[PDB]
C-alpha cells in the first residue's frame, strides 16, 4: 500500500509534464507505466525512432547525391537494420535523461500495468504478483493509444506490420504498401521512398492531408510522386492476404496490389481497456478516447485526462503541454491554459508546418486577406543546404496587416514556422506583417524568407 | 544617362536600396566594378565561407557517423561545391534586377560633382550618369598593413584564402574577429593544426563570457591553439612555410597564413573630395540617423556592424529615407558561423551586472535535447536572461547547431512592448516536437524554478 | 506588362498564363473551380499547378469576379470573396460564344442556345 | 549545334568546339547515375574490369 497526492498513469509527454508540474507545486506525486523504461511512445516506439530513421535517410540521400563523396566509390545501398541502429543511442540518452529528471525531483515510479478500483485506489500490477495498491487524491490519465487493429486484418503474419512492429523489419523490402494517408503513413512513405522502396501509398480520401493547405498538399503529392511513391486516392480496402513471398491487398474498387511488405497506419485507439475505468464509472467511446472539459477534468472531479488519450491533436508537444495544464488545473496555480492552437507538423522529406487559418477557410469566411510567397529555390541558405525544393506562404490581412495563417514546406519547416507563430500570438496591432520589414534578421538563414515573403505581400498591396 | 537614384555597389545594401527605390516608382540604376552582381556577400565573403563551413560540417558528420564508415579530401574539392551556389545566387540576383527594369553598369564609379559620376571599365570606358539621389554601398576590403608581403604565395587574406590549392599541414590566423573565428573553425574541422592569435585576452569580448568560454573550449578541443594578448612583430615568408615573430618573443612556423584583422572601406577610388566628403582612417563614411552624409542628396549604407543582413536593412532604410519606411538599424542579432554556431540578441550578463538590473538566468543544455541528440550534435547551450519582476526578456544567447534559426523566436518575443514581451509566453505556447525551438520552453521552466 | 490577371482556368487561360510566366510576368491566375482543369487526371493537374506556382503564377481557387475597375495605371479586380487584385493588364478567357447572331437563323427555323 | 544554328538564324537575336561539347557531361552524369541506381535497386552486382 502506497499513499500520494497525485498519481499519473503513463510516462509519455503528457504524463511527464503533469508529474513535473505537480511536483513543482509542492505535492508528493507518483508515476505508473507498464513499459520497463520511462519515456512513453514519444521515445520508445513512436516519435524518436521514426525521427532518427528520417534523419538517417536524409543523411543517406544527401551523402549519395553529394558529388564530393562520390569519389570514394559508387553509391551503396544500406540495410534497414543499419539505418535503424542509430536510434538506439538516441533512445538510451533520452530515457537516461528522463529517469534523471524523475529521480532528481524524487518522484516514485512503478513499472507495472495500471488498473482502477475506485476514486482513490489503483492496483498497479507487474508481470509477477506485485499488487502494490496506490491511493491518491488526484489522478492524471495519460495512457496514450496504440495502433488501430481491425479484426479483418491479421497481424501475426511476418509480412504484415503496424506503426509499431514496422521497426522489427530486418531487410529493406523491394516494394511496400501503406494504408491510410495520416501523419504516420506519410512520414513512413517518405522515409521508405528515401531508402529506395516503391511505396504504393493508399488514401481513403481524394486529397492527401485535406486538413492542410491545398498548395502544400499538392506540392507534397508532387514530390512523393517524383520520389517513386504511387499515391492512389478514394480507395477502401476489401481484404488483405498474406503470402509466402508477399502481401496482396484487394481493394473495394477491384484493384489488387502485391508488395513485399505491408504497413497499416489508419488511425489509433486509446489504451483504456486495461485501465478498468468502468469501476470508476467513466465511459470510453469506440475510439478509446476520454471526454474532458476545458480544464482537462473528466466527469469525476478527481480524475483528469490529458494527452494523446483524449484524441485531438495527438501531438507529443501538445500532449506534454496539455498534461502540464492539467496538472496546473489540479494544483490551481494559475498555470492552466486550454491547448487549442497547435502548429501542425508533418515530418516527411522535406518537412511541412502550418499555424493559423488556411486559404480555403479564409476564402469560405470571406476575409480580405493577401498572400506573400517565398520560394526556397532562390534562397542562399537552401542552396548551400543543397535542398532547393520548398516554399513558404504567409496569409496576411490586407488592411490591418494582421497575420491570419502561416504555411511552410521544405527544409527546417518546423523551426521556421515558430517565428510566424510568435508574431501571430501578439494582440492588436502587434500582430503585423510589417514587423518582418522592421526587424533585422541573420544571414544567410531561412528566416530571411519572412523578409522576402513579406515583400511579396507588400507589392500585392495597393 | 538620366536616372532618379543611382547606387554604387551591388551587394545586399545596394541591391536592397535599389529594390526599395524602384518599388517607389522611380527610375534607378546600379553600378559595380565586379564582372558579376552580388557583391562581396556572394562572390568573396558570406556565401563562399558558408558553403565551405557547411561542407566541413558534412564531412565531419560523415567521418564521425558509424553508418557511413563502411578519407581526407583536398581543399579544392571542398571549395568546388561553392561554385554552383554562387552561380545560382548571381542568376537569381540578375533575374531580380532584370524583372524590375534595373540598368546595370559594370565599371568603377568615380565622383565628378554632387549629381554626376563617371563609370570606367577595364578597357578605358567613360560613361556619365546624373541622378537626383545617390546611394553609396561600396562595401569594404581586407585591411592590408604595409609591413606584410601579401604577394607571397604562402600569405593570404580573407579574400585570397580561397585561392588555396592544397590543404596545409599547419596554419596561422591573425585576428580573433568573426571572420578569423569562422575560418579557424572551418580549417580545424578540415583537420589542420590552426594557431589562432588574439590581440586581447578574451575571444569575442563583445559576447557573453560563458559563450566565449565555451567557444574557446571547443576550439581547443578541436586542435585550435589560441594565444591571448599577442601582437605581431614581423611576418617572414620562407619557401616552405611562414614564420611569425611576435612582440612577446615567440616564433611560430606554419605552412600558411591568414590575415583577418580589421576591414577598410572602399572609398579611395570614389574620389569623394570632388563632392566634399571625407573618409576616416578606416575608410568609413559618417552618417546621421537617416543614413545621410553631409551632402543632402548623398546617402551611404552598409559596409559597424558590417553584417550582410544589417547592410541589406540599412540600404533599404536609406532608400526609404530618400523616398520618404525609414528605420534606424541599431539592434542586429550578432551571429558567428563557427562549428557550432553562435548567436546573441539584447543585453549580455556583464552589462546587466554593471547596470544592476535584477534579472535571472534560464538555461537549456543541448546535450539533453532530443532533436540535438538525433542531429548527433550534443554540444550546445541556450541561455535566456529575463527580468525577474516583470518577466521581460533582457537578453538571449545561444551557442550550438542551428543557433541563428533558434535566436529569432527570442528576438521576436523581445521586440514586443510592455507586458507582451514576457517569458511566460514560452510556457503558454505549443511548439513543435522534436525541435530545438522547444528547448526555449525548457529554458523558460529552468527560469521559473528560480523565481520565488 | 509588370503584372497580369487572367480570369478563367480554361485551355486559353492556362496557355496564356504559361506564356506570360515564361516572359517573366507575375501572373495572377483566377479560377472558378477548386482544381485546375478538373476534366483532366488528378496527377497531371497537380503537376501543372505545381509548375505554374514555381514559375511565378499565383493560382487562386473558387473565386468569382464582382467588378473589374479600369484605372489609368492598371486594372483592379474586386472578387466576391473580398479580394481586390491590381495589375497592369487584364485578360478574359472565361468561355466562348458561337458566332451565329449575325447569321440570322430565324429565316430557316434554326435557333441557337445561350452559348451560341 | 542545332540550337546554335537556330540562334544565329533568328531575327529575335562563332562558338568554340570545347564549349559546345561541354554540355554533354551533365547528360552523361545524369544517365550514369540513373543506370547505377537502376542496377543497385534490383541488386545486380558489378565488376569494373576487363573480362
Ligand atoms: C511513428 C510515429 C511518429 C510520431 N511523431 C510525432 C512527432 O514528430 N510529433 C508529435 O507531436 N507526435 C508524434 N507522434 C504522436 C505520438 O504518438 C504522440 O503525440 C505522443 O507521443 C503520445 O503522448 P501521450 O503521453 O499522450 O501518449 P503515450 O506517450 O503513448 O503514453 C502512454 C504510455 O503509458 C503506457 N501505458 C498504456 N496503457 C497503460 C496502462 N493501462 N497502465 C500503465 N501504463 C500504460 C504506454 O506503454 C506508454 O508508455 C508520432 C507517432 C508515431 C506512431
Ligand atoms: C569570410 C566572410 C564571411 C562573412 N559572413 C557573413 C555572415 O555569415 N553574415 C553576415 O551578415 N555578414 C557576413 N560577412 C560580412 C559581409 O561580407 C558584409 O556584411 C556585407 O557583404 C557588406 O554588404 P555591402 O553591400 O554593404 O558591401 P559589399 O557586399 O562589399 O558590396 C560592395 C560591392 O561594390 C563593389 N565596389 C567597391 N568599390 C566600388 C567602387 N568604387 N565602384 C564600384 N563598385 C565598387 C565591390 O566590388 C562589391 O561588389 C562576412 C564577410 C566575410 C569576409
Amino acid at each position: 500500500v502506497y499513499n500520494y497526492d497525485v498519481v499519473v498513469i503513463g510516462t509519455g509527454p503528457a504524463g511527464e509534464g503533469a508529474a513535473m508540474n505537480a511536483v513543482k507545486a509542492g505535492r508528493k506525486v507518483a508515476v505508473v507505466d507498464d513499459r520497463p523504461q520511462v519515456g512513453g511512445n514519444c521515445t520508445h516506439l513512436g516519435t524518436i525512432p521514426s525521427k532518427a530513421l528520417r534523419h538517417s535517410v536524409r543523411q543517406i540521400m544527401q551523402y549519395n547525391n553529394n558529388p564530393l563523396f562520390r569519389q570514394i566509390g559508387e553509391p551503396r545501398w544500406f540495410s534497414f537494420a543499419d539505418v535503424l541502429k542509430s536510434a538506439e543511442q538516441v533512445i538510451a540518452k533520452q530515457v537516461s535523461s528522463r529517469t534523471g529528471y524523475y529521480a532528481r525531483n524524487r518522484i516514485d515510479t512503478f513499472f507495472g500495468t495500471a488498473s482502477f478500483c475506485d476514486e482513490h485506489t489503483i492496483e498497479v500490477v507487474h508481470l509477477n504478483g506485485m499488487v502494490e495498491t496506490l491511493v491518491a487524491k488526484q489522478f492524471v490519465i495519460a495512457t496514450g493509444s496504440r495502433p488501430y487493429r481491425p479484426a479483418d486484418v491479421d497481424f501475426t503474419h511476418p509480412r504484415i506490420y503496424d506503426s509499431d512492429t514496422i521497426l522489427s523489419l530486418g531487410h529493406t523490402p523491394r516494394r511496400l504498401i501503406i494504408y491510410g494517408a495520416g501523419v504516420i503513413g506519410c512520414e513512413y512513405a517518405s522515409i521508405f521512398s528515401g531508402l529506395g522502396v516503391l511505396v504504393d501509398l493508399i488514401d481513403n480520401r481524394d486529397q492527401l492531408l485535406s486538413f492542410l493547405d491545398d498548395e502544400i498538399s499538392d506540392s507534397l503529392s508532387y514530390h512523393l510522386r517524383n520520389n517513386n511513391v504511387l499515391i492512389r486516392h478514394n480507395e477502401e480496402y476489401e481484404r488483405v492476404e498474406g503470402l509466402d513471398n508477399g502481401v496482396i491487398l484487394h481493394l473495394k474498387s477491384g484493384k489488387k496490389i502485391k508488395a513485399d511488405a505491408f504497413l497499416w497506419s489508419n488511425g489509433r485507439t486509446g489504451n483504456t481497456d486495461k485501465l478498468g475505468l468502468e469501476n470508476i464509472g467513466l465511459k470510453a467511446n469506440g475510439r478509446g478516447q476520454i471526454q474532458v472539459d476545458e480544464h482537462y477534468r473528466t466527469e469525476v472531479s478527481n480524475i483528469y485526462a490529458a494527452g494523446d488519450v483524449i484524441g485531438w491533436p495527438s501531438l507529443a508537444s501538445a500532449a506534454y503541454d496539455q498534461g502540464r495544464s492539467a496538472a496546473g488545473s489540479i494544483t490551481e496555480n494559475d498555470s492552466w491554459r486550454f491547448v487549442d492552437d497547435v502548429p501542425t507538423g508533418i515530418y516527411t522529406i522535406p518537412e511541412i508546418s502550418s499555424v493559423g487559418k488556411t486559404e480555403r477557410e479564409l476564402t469560405q469566411a470571406k476575409v480580405p486577406y493577401e498572400v506573400g510567397k517565398a520560394f526556397f529555390k532562390g534562397m542562399a541558405r537552401a542552396q548551400i543546404a543543397v535542398e532547393k525544393a520548398g516554399m513558404l506562404k504567409i496569409l496576411f490581412h490586407r488592411e490591418t496587416l494582421e497575420i491570419l495563417g502561416v504555411h511552410c514546406f521544405g527544409y527546417q519547416a518546423s523551426e521556421i514556422v515558430h517565428i510566424g507563430q510568435a508574431i501571430m500570438n501578439q494582440k492588436g496591432e502587434a500582430n503585423t506583417l510589417k514587423y518582418f520589414i522592421n526587424t533585422t534578421f541573420n544571414y544567410p538563414t531561412m528566416a530571411e524568407a519572412y523578409r522576402v515573403a513579406a515583400y511579396d505581400g507588400l507589392n500585392r498591396l495597393f
